């Protein structure tokens, strides 16, 4: 019931980034070395960058950083001495180490028992922050170890008689393990340093991919400036130090790549940008701090949300920036042309009353709800104009926080709930005076670092909307795994998966992006243009009969013409001169996706295609996106001269007449926005619509449209003609197949029969894959056969109807969402009534009876309805729709010939239903056949046409198997046995076996092409295939019966 959405901050401006592979102490000698001039250069150089002057009695792990000193580059008897006493020999002018330490053949460990050994819990944790400072990682176990080929680790003296103090054992292990003791020098500690901040475009645009699959909805982000980037050179060091102050600054031609990948890859994620000053006070006033809010990319979108603080920023541990007035008007008049919302970060009281009285109406204006960025425990300062005397103008008042510093020491648990006291009723006057000055706003809470601890109890005491985590705020992260409990965070996305499953132990929800511009009102464009469909055609019935596609298209004529507009700038931007060869198919596919526009692979494509007889069809993708090319330039009047280039292929070039009409490719725009893919196909999008009350109704009235339109342009090519009525086909042991054409003695000899797919038509092509489908799942059946006289019956769609009207995959998509739209079992299609009869009616009644020329048609026995034959069904795609299709035709038999609605309940248990992929919803409350459920996450098809949630992975224990296979080589090994059953019983006595967490890896190991029945079969688990095995290998059963033994 509760819920919080998440904000992750990976950049920031104070933190630093420090490279885990340079050095971390030079010893005095190696500077002593240098000229007095460069030596003071440097070492006030490292100085400024962090490192420590240090006495001698620190240990180090190292190997890999020497390099030869040559003198002459730049002896000293102070120098001599130190260099051979520190392992280098010299020989003349050039020195070289010759004592060596032990190598990393062995990666170096630091056991969790040893760390266990040390009494103080204090020091064992500034041990594990060091090193893990440093880039050493914790295992599962809880130990310290380094996986690197160099190593450069330290330890102050001051750590090293702490340790020798507590237990001069544990110190004992290092020196073993190949430490040693150093002299004097300089140390980097690397404090408000991590080797996980990223500084980088690519490294910002990492972390924030990161933190949004772990759970996060909106991304806080931070530049930084490399202007003053530079590498120190130490002699006898093989690597140098960077120095640099990493300073927080707007870096235009970072957020010109990070924002465009962002969009791509994350296109729902809630990107907000810092227009913060800080670490540069001077340029309060300038434009910069607004520059980057722009539309960026092909889709031109402007990022959705801005800081904005009414009032001076002054922070007590130093550095700030000014918020002049006609600063802030003129950064609110620039948020609004653009389509930003500001989000207000409360630094301190004077923004508070600055809010909630002067900018109370234009922050208003600048559209609700309101967004609040509580920035707690952070010390403040209000400057006095006049004087220039300072007070405590912070959230939680300094003697407050100190206060609350120190419980949070304390460890125990009382000292944390009077922790959350205090933080609560500092908080609570400024929650509440928002809340009552902003009617409709949001509050979110951030805190930095130690006091996040108090995070989620702060939170839900002042029952706030959000809050924010990252390394903007902290480094470390709490992990009980560790002795001491603490350690560096590996970048955002560890942290928001720690605030993840702490939300979750309490029962407390996060929420998506997706949902939450629906809550702030910020929902992208395209959710936007279907939803305006789904509302024009919201007065329309989903049935064909009642409806015309004319006046479909009428209804969505405004929405044409948005989809016109953008499809003029795809054309624009393709007829912008580029490539030679068939990567031009490359090209436009890119270009395609970035402006929103899904061209998709239809198997009836060739249909369009004149010499389609004479084409080999397993290079039609290429020509399908130059055809696209030459579909959208040439009614523009562009030159597709650069197109054509498939005459250097092997006409693939398609017909002008044969071109589809402005109307129908909007059509196939609008039922591509849902459950589309992103740019490389990591993820699946836009899964909200489905949710939709009318979601259904809406793209059956849709593909409508879209069948009237693509027959029309059918009827005048040269497209194989169809035949009428279903094909029946027998594969017995490669398979050898018949053709029965009036035989119920093929139904009683075959094990399995094989309903059929949404291509499957009674036409050349249709047939070819009818057959293949069948030899696949014979192939599969037979495999489980030789484990611990195969027949199957494959049945092929009906490709013509009742009135000549060819039968094509908008006809069967409609019929698939049709039937989602209709709350009782009473909707059903012809081409499923040719299938019905033939093969359930039948069962239902007592003799052969009479079959007209169409192959269709013209009682009880309640103890032969046990006796009836166990019929096991495959389904595929839209197979599951077609036999639901049938269940309801028996119903409307079987109440019209007379039976008890448990007489009806054993006439289906004497069937059963394996779907892979199923494309249209189980509705699981009617009277029919119980299924077992396999549907692949990343099967957007199979998404499209359905409304479970079940489908749907989220942050979490599959989310997780997920993201390893992405990164993992051989996708061919993949099987999905992490899948979970879930279990649900209907009304009628329905059985559904849902698989949750399925997907399938495609040969890149994305998630493209997972409407495959190969892949599903091909990636199928050991486990699922026993199931098969039990249902194949079965006496006269009941599904019931089966199924339920299934479930231990
Ligand atoms: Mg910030």
């Amino acid at each position: 019931v509760k819920t919080f959405y998440i904000t992750a901050a990976p950049v920031g401006a104070v933190p630093k980034f420090l490279d885990p592979l340079e050095p971390k102490f030079i010893p005095h000698a190696l500077l002593e070395l240098l000229p007095a001039d460069r030596r003071e250069a440097t070492i006030k150089a490292l100085e400024a960058n962090g490192w420590e002057a240090v006495p001698a009695g620190g240990i180090v792990r190292e190997y890999g950083y020497d390099a030869p000193i040559d003198l002459t580059d730049y002896a000293s008897a102070t120098v001599h001495d130190a260099l051979r006493n520190n392992g280098w020999t010299p020989s003349g002018s050039v020195w070289h180490r010759t004592q060596t330490s032990p190598s990393l053949a062995q990666p170096p460990l630091i056991t969790r028992n040893t760390l266990e050994r040390l009494s103080s819990v204090d020091l064992v944790r500034q041990i594990v922050l060091q090193l893990t400072t440093f880039g050493w990682t914790a295992t599962e176990d809880g130990s310290l170890t380094w996986a690197h080929d160099r190593i450069h680790t330290y330890l102050s003296p001051d750590f090293v008689e702490r340790m020798r103090a507590d237990n001069a054992a544990v110190l004992d292990s290092l020196f073993e393990n190949g430490w040693r003791m150093c002299g004097a020098g300089h140390w980097q500690p690397g404090k408000a340093r991590s080797p996980y901040l990223p500084i980088t475009a690519n490294g910002i645009v990492d972390a924030s991919r990161e933190a949004l699959r772990e759970g996060a909805a909106v991304v806080h982000l931070h530049t930084r400036a490399t202007d003053d980037q530079a590498t120190l050179a130490i002699p006898g060091l093989n690597t140098p130090i960077g120095i640099g102050s990493q300073r927080n600054h707007i870096v235009l031609d970072d957020y010109d790549r990070i924002m465009p990948t962002l969009l791509d890859l994350e296109p729902s994620a809630i990107l907000n940008l810092s227009t913060s000053a800080r670490g540069d006070r001077r340029a309060s006033q300038s434009p910069l701090r607004r520059a980057h809010l722009k539309r960026y990319g092909h889709a031109q979108l402007a990022p959705d949300v801005a800081s904005f603080s009414p009032g001076p920023v002054v922070f007590q541990a130093g550095g700030g920036y000014d918020n002049p007035n006609a600063f802030l008007a003129d950064q609110l008049a620039h948020f609004a042309e653009v389509g930003v919302r500001p989000e207000i970060e409360v630094f301190n009281h004077t923004i508070v009353e600055n809010s909630v009285t002067l900018y109370q109406s234009p922050l208003v204006k600048a559209g609700v709800p309101v967004l609040f960025m509580l920035v707690a425990a952070v010390d403040q300062y209000h400057r006095d104009p006049v004087s220039g005397d300072t007070s405590d103008d912070s959230l939680i008042d300094v003697p407050t926080r100190k206060a609350i510093a120190k419980l949070l020491q304390a460890g125990t648990d009382d000292a944390h709930e009077k922790a959350v006291e205090l933080a609560a009723t500092q908080l609570r006057p400024t929650v509440e005076k928002l809340r009552d000055n902003f009617p409709s706003c949001k509050i979110s809470l951030l805190l930095p670092g130690p006091f996040q601890a108090l995070l989620v109890d702060v939170a839900i005491a002042l029952d706030l909307d959000g809050i924010r985590v990252g390394l903007e705020d902290a480094l470390n992260v709490f992990d009980a795994r560790v002795p001491g409990g603490v350690r560096k965070a590996c970048g955002t996305g560890d942290q928001v998966r720690w605030l993840r499953r702490e939300l979750e132990r309490r029962g407390i929800g996060i929420v998506d992006a997706e949902t939450l511009r629906d809550e702030l009102g910020m929902s992208r464009p395209d959710v936007a243009l279907f939803r305006q469909a789904e509302a024009a055609l919201a007065h329309y019935p989903a049935d064909e009969r009642l409806v015309s596609a004319d006046t479909i298209l009428d209804a969505l004529h405004p929405i044409v013409d948005t989809y016109r507009k953008i499809e003029d700038r795809l054309a624009a931007h393709l007829a912008s001169a580029p490539a030679d060869p068939a990567a031009l198919a490359e090209h436009v596919l890119t270009a395609a996706r970035s402006f929103g526009i899904t061209i998709r692979s239809f198997v009836e494509e060739l249909d369009r295609y004149e010499d389609h007889e004479y084409l080999v069809a397993r290079y039609i993708q290429i020509p399908q996106a130059l055809n696209f090319a030459r579909e959208l330039l040439v009614p523009r009047g562009y030159s597709i001269e650069a197109y054509d280039r498939a005459l250097e292929d092997y006409s693939y070039s398609v017909r002008v007449d044969q071109f589809k009409p402005l109307p129908l490719r909007c059509l196939e725009y609008l039922v591509g926005i849902p459950c589309r893919y992103n740019s490389d196909y990591s993820n699946v999008v836009n899964l909200g619509l489905r949710q939709s009350p009318r979601y259904s109704a809406t793209m059956a009235l849709l593909y409508h449209a879209l069948r009237e339109l693509t027959l029309e342009l059918r009827d005048r090519s040269n497209a194989s003609r169809k035949a009428c009525g279903p094909l029946w086909t027998v594969l017995e042991t490669v398979r050898r197949d018949v053709a029965p054409d009036e035989l119920a003695a093929a139904i009683a000899s075959v094990d399995w029969v094989v309903l059929p797919s949404t291509p499957t038509t009674n036409y050349p092509l249709g047939i070819k894959l009818s057959n293949g489908m069948a030899q696949l799942f014979h192939g599969f059946v037979a495999q489980i056969a030789a484990d611990p006289p195969l027949r199957l019956l494959a049945i092929t769609h009906s490709g013509r109807r009742d009135d000549g009207e060819t039968v094509i995959e908008a006809s069967m998509l409609h019929n698939r969402f049709a039937l989602n739209a209709d709350p009782s079992g009473i909707y059903f299609s012809e081409e499923s009534q040719l299938i019905y009869e033939r093969l359930i009616l039948p069962r239902l009644v007592d003799k052969p009876a009479k079959l007209a020329y169409t192959e269709r048609q013209l009682r009880i026995n309640a103890e032969q309805i046990e006796r009836l034959p166990l019929l096991k069904c495959f389904a595929h795609s839209s197979g599951i729709a077609t036999a639901q299709q049938l269940d309801v035709q028996a119903c409307r038999d079987g109440e019209r010939l007379g039976l008890t609605g448990d007489e009806l309940r054993a006439f289906f248990d004497r069937a059963l239903l394996v779907s892979f992929g199923s494309a249209a919803d189980i509705h699981l409350d009617w009277l029919g056949t119980s299924v077992v459920d396999v549907t692949a996450f990343n099967d957007v098809r199979s998404l499209a046409g359905t409304t479970s949630r079940h489908y749907v992975i989220q942050p979490g224990e599959h989310a997780d198997v997920l993201q390893h296979c992405l990164v993992h080589t051989q996708p061919a090994d993949y099987r999905y046995d992490h899948a979970t059953p879930v279990w649900q019983d209907g009304r009628q006595g329905k059985i559904v076996a849902r698989l949750t967490g399925v997907f399938l890896l495609d040969d890149h190991a994305r998630l493209d092409d997972g409407h495959s029945i190969r892949r599903y079969l091909a990636a199928s688990p050991l486990w699922l295939r026993q199931w098969i095995a039990r249902f194949h290998d079965a006496p006269a059963d009941t599904g019931a019966h089966a199924i339920l033994r299934e479930l231990q």
